[PDB]
Formats: structure tokens, C-alpha cells, sequence
């Protein structure tokens, strides 16, 4: 499995809180390393749910001027609960979740490398849009096929096609 991981580049306030975090405040983090909290999309969930360690997946940076893939990570650590979910602070704070057995659950992922040079979402577009009339590898890429989800899978084609943009200049 491969996967596709969107994060706040840029500042922005929710509720009432900051969730920014691009790929430079990973690689900022101790080992490279954290917690990848807030999911709390249940296709998004069963995801993080379902991957495995080793598998890689892009970070990509959910941003309103500049969207894309600005490079690579690992998981290191397999689902367990978001201790957000608790913390009536936090944004993502739920009522409805149990400590007993919790609803939202986050991964460890670890940084890896950047892209040999960033990927933005229109030049993932347009392939993608042209592949959705030739025939190709991002003609049914979940970044395009689920507007609204934020952890998604990718099948090997996809994958190979994105690193390949990456040797592109």
C-alpha cells in the first residue's frame, strides 16, 4: 500500500486554534517523527487504520496558493488512538468518543526525503485530466476522485507516476 497524506502548510485558525504543519515542521521534529492527529473522516480513519509499517506516503500540503506534494515519509507506527479526541481543548475534541475504546485512532510517520522538486496540484491536475481521455495512470487518483478526503491510497501505478514527475524538470 501507498499512500497520500494532507497537513496545513500555512497558519490558519480553527477553532480558535492554529493546525498548521507543513513538511518542514516534521523535519523539525526529534527524528524527523509525529503524530499525525485530527483525522476525523471515518473513510480517512479505516485508512490510517490499515497501514502498514514501512509503507511510504506523500505529504502533501493542503494549501490554498500553493497545493502539491512537497515530498516523502514513513510510518513507523501502526494506528492507536488520538488523544485529541479526548482533550476537550483541541478542535477535534468528541463527545461521543469513549476512552474504553476511542473512535479516532493516529499514526507515527517519519520523515524520509522532499521531492527532488515540489509537485503542484495543477500539474497533477492536468495529467490527471489527461489521462481521463487517453488513458493513463492518475485517471482515477483519489486526490481528484475525493475532494474532501485527507488520508488516501494509492496503487503502485499512481505512485510511480508521481516520482516519476519528480525526475522532470
Amino acid at each position: 500500500s501507498h499512500w497520500l497524506m494532507k497537513s496545513e502548510p500555512e497558519s490558519r485558525l480553527e477553532k480558535g486554534v492554529d493546525v498548521k504543519f507543513s513538511i518542514e515542521d516534521l523535519k523539525a521534529q526529534p527524528k524527523q517523527t509525529t503524530c499525525w492527529d485530527g483525522v476525523r473522516n471515518y473513510q480517512a480513519r479505516n485508512f490510517l487504520r490499515a497501514m502498514k509499517l514501512g509503507e511510504e506516503a506523500f505529504f502533501y500540503h493542503s494549501n490554498c496558493k500553493e497545493p502539491g506534494i512537497a515530498g516523502l515519509m514513513k510510518i513507523v507506527k501502526e494506528a492507536y488512538p488520538d488523544h485529541t479526541q479526548f482533550e476537550k481543548n483541541n478542535p477535534h475534541y468528541d463527545p461521543s468518543s469513549k476512552e474504553d475504546n476511542p473512535k479516532w485512532s493516529m499514526v507515527d510517520v517519519q520523515f524520509v526525503r522532499m521531492m527532488k522538486r515540489f509537485i503542484p496540484l495543477a500539474e497533477l491536475k492536468s495529467y490527471h485530466q489527461a489521462h481521463k481521455a487517453t488513458g493513463g495512470p492518475l485517471k482515477n487518483m483519489v486526490l481528484f476522485t475525493r475532494q474532501r478526503l485527507s488520508i488516501q491510497p494509492l496503487t503502485q501505478e499512481e505512485f510511480d507516476f508521481v516520482l516519476s514527475l519528480e525526475e522532470l524538470e
